[PDB]
Parts: structure tokens; sequence; C-alpha cells
RNA sequence: ACGAAUCUCUUUGCCUUUUGGCUUAGAUCAAGUGUAGUAUCUGUUCUUUUCAUGUAACAACUAAUGACCUCAGAGGCUC
């Protein structure tokens, strides 16, 4: 049991959207360089700007989706326990915090 | 009882608005009246300071506005 390092983590995290990236291409598939200007030394690269598109839509919508799975616990975690005294909702999430810690 | 995806739900992980010093626990757990000072309101006294009928005849007012012309705003004329 116990806890996850932020190594194995990250790789994990790494693993999860290389098949969001899988999957992707697989209902895309369903349906149907390098330039180094020496003067100024900057490399420019050539890119879709479908895939920089697609890149900038997922990331925003996994940003959603944790914006949404987290405040529907904000709204139950409120909503579930009630029996011992409280004064606001910092001291209700004080006393919940004490409860896992045994 | 193994779905390639979306939503809803359960459990672990994450705690994600999740107690921000000090010292003699920093110190104490007590009725009315009397006096002094400031402020407001009322009363009295003293002083100072703010003005000047009717009729007839004559004169002024209802300076400003509009327009035209000359000179480089003023001058003249009419309404």
């Amino acid at each position: 049991r116990g806890g996850i390092s932020y190594d194995q983590l990250a790789k994990l995290s790494y693993e999860k959207t290389l098949r969001n990236l899988a999957t992707q291409t697989q209902n895309s598939s369903k349906q149907d360089k390098v330039q180094k200007d020496t003067k100024t030394g900057k490399i420019t690269i050539a890119d879709d700007d479908k895939l920089v598109n697609k890149l900038a839509v997922s990331l925003q919508s996994e940003s959603k989706k944790r914006y949404e799975a987290r405040k529907r616990q904000m709204q139950n975690a409120k909503t579930l326990y009630g029996v011992e005294s409280f004064i606001n909702d910092k001291n209700k999430q004080f006393n919940e915090k004490l409860s896992r810690e045994s």
C-alpha cells in the first residue's frame, strides 16, 4: 500500500496520456522539419496547426474535467457530515482533517 | 467475465478555503456620590454694528438686438 512517489506518479501520468493519444489516433483512423537561421541562431520547427490545436484543446479539456471532478467533490463533502459541532466551512474541513489522521 | 470511446457511481491515492509569533494563562473579572476639564442647549447682564393721498404740466427709461455701408473693432443711418 502506501503513497506513490512523484517519479512514479509522473510516469503513470505519462503512460495515461499516451493511451489518450493512442485512442485519439484510433478514433481518427476509424473515421477515414528543422530550419536553423545562421544569423539569428534561432531554430524554427514547422508543424501541423491541427496537432497544435488538438494539444491546446485537450489541455483545456483535462483542466475543466479535473475542475468539475473537484467541484462535485466540494459539493458532496459539504453535505455528507454534520454530526460533530462546527462553526464555518474552514472548521468543518479541519475537523474532517482530524478524522483522516485517525 | 477481457470492451476502442463519453456520462453517472464506488473504493484507495491526493487534502486540494484543511488553526500564521512572543511574555507575568500578557493582566484583571468592582455599587453610588464628590471634584476638575471640554462640548451642546436654555436664561440673564454688559459692549459693538445694520434705515427712512389725489389731479395737471415737463424730462428720462421699457441701453440692447437685427440689417446695410466705409476704415484697420469703431463711426454713421434705418427698424
